[PDB]
């Protein structure tokens, strides 16, 4: 059985979804359809699967079961928690697909409840504000990108993070970096890090390159925008205020609170199509 | 003002199109488009775009302007195409859509006419077979990758190929190997080649990689597979013969004969859909 698929091509700061309509629960995907799909040249293409059904049709979803499920899935085909930037792109989906009837609503991930905001949306592009957690300083660390030591602080967004501000960083100077796998403290880090490095708090602003654990360098992650932000901020000893990420898949502006934070991004929706699987 | 585009994707051995219809030749597709389209995370993602257009309307053909064309656009924008593979997904569409009415049809391309041959079609596969045209055998020479020399047959298909035929590398043993962006002589290659590393010929076949000029390893290479069949042919002594490529993205088989060449390879049409993009 070979199976054709209406679905949705879109990405959240280049970091980029195949959107599957799926609101009766009807389809089994499969580790092995999904990657079969996310396979950018035998298949559509992506970092990752959003299916789109109900919480009450998702096995354990702890959430309240009248909301939408992101029901993710990386390319690699295994079950994925949430994606900082991948609920931007369904928030955007479901407001502007009128399956939600508000620009304030929940959406429920395997991490629980996810509260968005539509600034603005339309049937191509939005702009979305998620709330992403009280940040957590875990501590303080160093990794070593390619013999250079860098210095960060150890954040906690869900999701490990060892966020490094490097005193004297240009923009320039960062986009002529070679990044590498980075060496850190596997104590302090036991199941791997995100590594970001993020230039100094200039203007409100900072801009930042990533090495996402078990995948490399990519164009944006959004958890480590958040802790990127958290370590600009501290670097210029503040506990609070907003700032603009710039990463290479696009600009991001978060705000951090005492009490929690929040990721405002854009979301893109380029196609939409049928494929044929298998 | 935005345009809504019908589009299709595909790939013949997994060097993958977009297929953009075009029949009237309303579309004024820009290298910039090009460029936004074929964008893997931030478009729809591939190695090129097939625009489906009559060789009438296209801009310095001179072929039967009865013909289609092959508006082909590399995913940078530019027209050159190297590879060959675009012409087997190109006939499949052209086929399986019935805007021709043979299996066996001419099609219009910057490089020239091409002749091909419908194996088999339907909506979603094919197996193409194309006149890949008179190799052009140019001599042994060299290539280093990551300290080993290699020796090869230097073929012309009308961008530079080295094909280095290994004896005793197995098909694990190739699948293993570390590829590294060949060092060659600049001499006889003074603006760089494509280079295939190849086994020898064992049942009429062989496996190949390839590192594509400027590109670096690619899943196949249609003029790349026939080179390497003239030096398996070669490396055995023979000047013709019938042989199975496997690459990365498939298999294909290549006949060359004293005066001209075939390759015959699959084609898959895995979607179709429409994408918005702004008027240029």
């Amino acid at each position: 059985m070979n199976l054709t698929i209406p679905f949705a091509k879109g990405h959240a700061t280049e970091n980029d979804f195949i959107i599957i309509p799926d609101e009766d629960a009807r389809l089994d995907l499969t580790p092995e359809m999904v990657v079969t799909l996310c396979d950018r040249r035998a298949g559509i293409g992506a970092d990752g699967i959003l299916r789109v059904v109900k919480a009450a049709d998702v096995e354990g979803s702890t959430v309240d079961p009248s909301l939408w499920f992101m029901d993710y899935r990386n390319a690699d085909g295994s079950l994925a928690e949430m994606c900082g930037n991948g609920v931007r792109l369904f928030a955007h989906w479901l407001y502007s697909r009128g399956l939600v009837d508000n620009t304030s609503f929940d959406i429920g991930t395997r991490a629980g409840v996810r509260h968005v905001d539509i600034l603005q949306a339309d049937q191509h592009s939005a702009q979305v504000r998620v709330d992403m957690g009280i940040p957590d300083v875990t501590g303080l660390s160093t990794c070593d990108i390619n013999g250079q030591v860098f210095a960060g602080l150890g954040v906690d967004m869900g999701n490990p993070h060892l966020a490094c501000v490097v005193p004297g960083l240009s923009a320039s100077a960062l986009a002529d970096m070679e990044l590498r796998a980075p060496t850190f403290d596997q104590e302090f880090f036991p199941h791997g890090v995100n590594v970001e490095i993020v230039t100094e708090l200039e203007d409100d602003a900072v801009s930042m390159r990533v090495w996402e654990r078990g995948v490399g360098e990519t164009r944006s992650c959004g958890t480590g925008t958040v802790a990127a932000a958290c370590a600009a901020l501290a670097d210029a000893g503040l506990g609070e205020g907003t700032v603009k990420v710039c990463v290479p898949g696009g600009e991001v502006e978060v705000q951090i609170f005492d009490d929690g934070s929040t990721l405002t991004g854009p979301s893109a929706i380029i196609a939409l199509g049928e494929v044929q699987i298998h």
